[PDB]
């Protein structure tokens, strides 16, 4: 199984990977929503969700339990500005 060292607390395992404990390090969305999307775009970053909902899906977003290490700040930035702007 894949490893990604990542800020969770457990090590978990999601889909066909595993997140291992490391302090300090990746931040992890668990399910994308507004305000993670709001500070994506503010903090210039892009974000690594976990666990897929709708949002995510219908903004056509890769999450660690569907696509593995892929998923690592993987958001595009056209996603993250083009959602955040009916709210500016």
């Amino acid at each position: 199984k894949d490893v990604l060292e990542c800020n969770v607390k457990t090590t978990e395992v999601v889909g066909d990977i595993i997140l291992k404990p490391a302090n300090n390090s990746l931040k992890i969305t668990e399910e994308v929503g507004h305000t993670d999307l709001m500070a994506a775009y503010v903090d210039n970053s892009s974000l690594t969700i976990k666990k897929p909902n709708e949002l995510s899906r219908v903004l056509g977003l890769k999450t660690l339990a569907t696509h593995g290490l892929a998923a690592v700040n993987s958001v595009p930035w056209d996603t993250i500005a083009n959602y955040a702007k009916p709210f500016l």
